[PDB]
């Protein structure tokens, strides 16, 4: 099978760089804005993937962010006083850059 990006471009080397430190901003008691800086790449970025989970284990949630210009996402329904790990990496046509990890206690 041939997998394509959400934008339609075909997938499949100089990888994207790693994003800088993740910035977290609370929007209420259970909602969190996660922001980063677009990393450099010789090629066009297609977007980002954001994965997060409780540090102590739990279901891994994954979000695909299909705009290279979209460098933030708001996550909802988080558990107060629980610690999470977020990992963000940039995607190009040729593959994935390395992940930037950031952790936070809600």
């Amino acid at each position: 099978h041939h997998h394509h990006h959400s934008s339609g471009v075909d997938l499949g080397f100089q990888s994207p760089d790693t994003p800088t430190r993740l910035v977290f901003s609370a929007l209420g008691p259970t909602s969190l804005k996660v922001s980063w800086q677009e990393p450099q790449c010789d090629r066009a970025l297609l977007g980002y993937s954001v994965e997060y989970q409780l540090l102590n284990g739990g279901e891994m949630h994954r979000l695909n962010i299909p705009n290279p210009g979209q460098t933030s996402v708001v996550v909802e329904d988080l558990l107060p006083n629980h610690s999470y790990v977020f990992r963000v990496r940039a995607q190009s046509q040729e593959g994935w850059g390395r992940e930037r990890e950031g952790v936070i206690t809600i």
